[PDB]
């Protein structure tokens, strides 16, 4: 239980060493000419990868302080990845640059608060000019073009993504699953997606995604919090006797019930997953009722322990990831669900609250609008799985592009925001120092990509900055071209979130004046 | 079992090094512009915080003597926090300053007794002039203003705090809990509060922190000391049969009964919490009877144990038991049962003449009649509700302290304004003057630390405040010398007074130690 | 848990040292005059071998980075061996040469991308010239000559291999098995072969390769995936009551069913082997039904009610990681030619080329049986040794049929050097990579000469400046007609795999290893 504490510059230097190691490992994968990282496995052949995310996840340091810094940067870059589908490497390298420059300037006597205030000013200016620079993607032709670009010249993949988006909309739900047909195809089916994940890991998938994948499962709905084991044993035995998976949607599953669910999940292989009910307040119960009528079940909170297996709903397929749950095939009657929406539209014409209208319309969309499942084809199952990974990545990229537009790739989007930093109303010298830190960091992504391509980063950056507009550097072909015209693009959401999160983590490391670790 | 013993300044140096490490960790969080402390969690991500309390709670050194010093200062600061609601960081930094300067002067040959005499003298002078400087908070409008200030400019939180305090009084019972509604609201229900905690760890909610809370529980009250398993098994099985938690209130629960209650709770999962009966002497029996009639149960003292028929149990809708107090919320007792029990107390109030029995009789009557005000915080997200509950709890404790002892200018500027007060002290010898100078240097430390964490140099800021008017301090958030009382930069007088008193006490205790005995590792 | 990472040339040097050790061990076995490697065994006398493959498989280093490099090269060379049947040593030595030269040039300031672009250009040019150099083997006389040459001047082995290939075609199925007769003989029996392996290690034949080789086995076929123990217990009970092995061909066996199956064979020896159903989509179901009618079983109405009339019969089955052989069928012939009539009727109507290929492949599986080679002899030990030799000769002959033959002794690569002089290089680094490949091309012949006793520095120059150094004879002859040949597929795949692994090692800028 012993502790060791370091203070100020001494601790920040160790954490900076950790982030230096992490970003040195990650940055070699940047750009189309990214290099290879070899990661030793516990068993089998070593892993060869150019993926920044898997490289960052594999890094773990022995010394406590540098490990702490690396873990902080890893968490920030990872939550950047989960939002936009990319930008882990960009966030990591930007964070290292900003943290290094800030620690060097602070350790020489600069005021940390007046540096963070000014680093944030430059970041805000860069974000504003980046949003000004973004080219929106709204038309189906633009969507197909972006999807094909993210699919690396696959016209079929871009066309199927564009058709799915046209058929369910930009706000619609799109998922990709393994296809058993030689040709990829999409279809619109009923469905329901809410942003609540599993309470604790019950991965039956036990594979990529860290989710749960049942098929032909039961649905147990309860407004009451389920904590008594005696009130949940009958449901578990009813589900087990029919050998169907059970999905428990309650306000909260905890205590003895959660303990028994975990024990049975790992001892007798019980296929049960507990997920918190979506929403809050009275909207929780309305969403539960809507879900129950969609699945043809009933809600408890009926004594909750007298289940007769007619109380359960039916779920054809369910996918429960960390922060959201997808219910695919409902068991409720179409006449049942169409009448439930009638109540919602009746309440729409009466209630006029802005907050109440949004929730009711979202429930209406959940009941009426379905999900779009596109299945990826191929001549072999491993080809189908690899194409599934590629199509998922392209779909996330296209969703980000529709959300926030596109900007020139190769790090040139951040490079073209440099001239906007020369007109910031800075108060004192430390604010200018922070702005200069951000300005120096803006060149890091493009320079790293150039270095990975083999050419010198400084000269390429100088030519791009002192050259014609929209003239970037295509590393794969080794020539200065128009990036957006020739398709070298990145989603604006990716770069914006990466820069914002890197600045946030760097400022968090700059605010740390003491680090407490455990004596090994 | 071997022991190592160090003497005098040699051991005091190690203990001072420990408190130096602890206070250096804590002080970086001081002030509204405080810095960040990273605490490595054993499992999961590192913990990033600016709270001095959790920073001090997480420090535990390797060497025995410095760990002893750190633990002493931690305990003093922690018991400062429990009584007032804040001042852990202030107490820690003041304690380190006083201990450092006292050890330096004493080790140079000064008399420690005649230094502590004079440190305490100037502490008394500072406290007197602080009470003189304190502005009382008595009117409901002032209470609402203070609550809104403490809630960081949220009008509804201040209004709801002021409404609750108005509805139950300044001496009344207020607790904050999670709310399921989007809108925050307060209501007054029956209740009972007494300063007795759990006998042994029974924490159902470890996340809440050393609290044992559940709903719809049975209650058995025993005048006799429950120490036999045979007499408590029937009650336990009766409570288990109905799937209801059991609360044991008795003169003392110990021995094999306590051992079985702890072991079965840890292993099987018994929903049982044992709490010592409140009061002492003949009053303990009287308020045990009062609790029984308030909850609808009966007192055991043919009314022996192992004869419970579940009609001898009191019913409690909600119970919260913490380390230092217990809260029974919803009583199952009949309203007519309790409205005629208070008649007995009133009748005894005519007979009593001790002028102290009447105080306890009135306290029992108030406990029977006065309820508790529960206010549930609203929000659009459950996590938002939890965080707002924490914020409202902190604001409510600050407002309670302010009502108790008034308010003073914040940012440690009250201690800054008490500096000229001690220039006129009848010092006997030089050592008393030395102690007075030690405390004078200490008085500037909180404001200087807040300024340093803000970025600016505190040495110039303190002198600028001292040489200027008696109303302009330092914002340190806007970096402007402002009228802090009018602008809203205030601190409760109770918090600062207790912080200074406890820091002086722990420094004196650390400077009276002439021998430290540790165990050979 | 804790990780240690090295960057750039520092890590590439450790990996190069590891591959240096591995290739130094392997290269002493190259050529007809290859030297001897003694590998210590856990029990018994040490193993004395001149085989590059077994020496390479017996290398494991203590330091993390050099072991990582050695294992990368090992895996590349091994999967080179599994495709063509030879070239492990060739691939290893070429990989070491290319990696050494490339690392030395890169560490001195060259651009790795502009080196790999140009190394691959030279490799492609060498491949084109090698395919130009190859003499195709298509006639039965040439097939017999190649088989006899591979069999070390064994006329009978060459004759039997050539006859088997003639009787089942060059695309046919040929397997080698121990013979109980004094004289080796072949026969064509009904049989089936598809590229699907065991889901989990199930080897009852622990030695002589990783094989599941039992006889007189039941066969169940399931279109749906099998993951429930409730749906597989009846099959196991039925198979165990009759003391007959069970082969499971399904879409996928995983989860509780797979765990129960793998645990049972370990503890009681259930004699159960599972294998994923071959193919994809509709072709999977069609050929699953074809297999069912070939074995007499039925496809799976559920997995609970099975009995035994729904069980295909397999006389002999051999399952490796990449392919499954079902030797003896159980279905009635009137059932199998009736199914073939439907296949030819469907082929008579369809005109798509891609769909006709799978139809004819299914028809060949149904009708064209497999060919077995029983190897004769006077002792079981000699029969097994001859079986190993004949299997090697058959693999070499089939590779030669695939892509022709080229002069052996490393001369095939040596004769592509003069054709490397005409390459349009963009910059100096591409020329440097071309030079790396050019220097590496001499390495196999040089190693063979060095192991033969003579020094290859003069041997290579004599071979080039003239009109090939048979190492065993010691005289420069024309290797092709003399008999010193290698399959063109072997050298092509070895060169390509060595270049690929060397490029992969050159593109590595960071190695992440675990703290010991």
């Amino acid at each position: 239980y012993a502790k060791d504490v370091k203070f100020g510059a001494d601790a920040r230097a160790l954490m900076l060493q950790g982030v230096d190691l992490l970003a040195d490992a990650v940055a070699v994968t940047m750009g189309p000419k990214g290099r290879t990282v070899i990661i030793e496995q516990s068993w089998g052949s070593p892993k060869v990868t150019k993926d920044g995310v898997t490289v960052a996840k594999s890094i773990d340091l022995k010394d406590k302080y540098k490990n702490i810094g690396a873990k902080l940067v890893q968490d920030v870059a990872n939550n950047t990845n989960e939002e936009a589908g990319d930008g882990t490497t960009t966030a990591t390298v930007l964070a290292r640059a900003i943290a290094k420059e800030g620690f060097d300037t602070i350790s020489k006597g600069a005021n940390p608060v007046e540096i963070r205030r000014g680093v944030m000013m430059a970041v805000e200016t860069v974000i504003k000019e980046l949003k000004n620079l973004s080219k929106p993607v709204t038309t189906p032709e633009e969507i197909a073009q972006v999807a094909t670009i993210s699919a690396n010249g696959d016209v079929e993949i871009g066309n199927i993504i564009s058709n799915a988006m046209k058929k369910v909309g930009r706000k619609g739900v799109i998922t990709v699953k393994d296809g058993k047909t030689l040709h990829d195809e999409l279809e619109i089916i009923e469905g329901m997606k809410f942003d609540r994940g599993y309470i604790s890991p019950y991965f039956i998938n036990t594979a990529k995604g860290q989710k749960c994948e049942f098929q032909d499962a039961y649905l147990l709905l309860s407004e009451k919090k389920i904590s008594s084991v005696q009130s949940i044993v009958p449901a578990l035995e009813i589900a087990n006797q029919h050998r169907k998976p059970l999905v428990i949607v309650a306000e909260d599953v905890d205590g003895e019930a959660l303990s028994t669910l975990v024990l049975n999940r790992l001892k007798v292989g019980l296929q049960v997953v507990a997920v918190k009910a979506p929403g809050f307040g009275d909207n929780r119960k309305n969403q539960l009722r809507d879900m129950a009528v969609a699945t043809g079940g009933t809600v408890f909170g009926l004594a909750l322990e007298d289940i007769q297996a007619h109380d359960f709903g039916k779920i054809g397929e369910v996918q429960i990831t960390k922060d959201d749950t997808l219910l695919l095939k409902g068991g409720g009657s179409p006449a049942e669900v169409e009448k439930r929406a009638a109540e919602i539209v009746e309440q729409l014409e009466n209630t006029t609250s802005d907050y109440e209208k949004e929730k009711l319309n979202e429930r209406l969309a959940k009941l009426s609008d379905g999900v779009a499942v596109l299945k990826v084809g191929g001549t072999s199952d491993v080809e189908v799985n690899e194409k599934k990974d590629r199509v998922t990545d392209a779909l996330n990229a296209t969703r980000a592009a529709v959300e926030e537009g596109i900007v020139p790739g190769g790090g040139c989007a951040l490079l073209r925001c440099i001239p906007s930093l020369d007109a910031i109303q800075t108060a004192n010298a430390d604010q200018k120092i922070g702005v200069e830190i951000i300005r120096r960091a803006l060149r890091i992504p493009a320079m790293t990509i150039a270095k990975n391509a083999g050419v010198e980063g400084s000269l390429v950056v100088e030519k791009i900055l002192q050259g014609s507009a929209e003239l970037g550097y295509d590393a794969m072909q080794g020539e200065y071209v128009n990036m957006v015209e020739k398709g070298i693009i990145d989603p604006t959401k990716v770069v914006r979130t990466a820069l914002l999160d890197a600045a946030g983590v760097a400022s968090l490391l700059s605010t740390a004046e003491a680090v407490v670790t455990e004596i090994p």
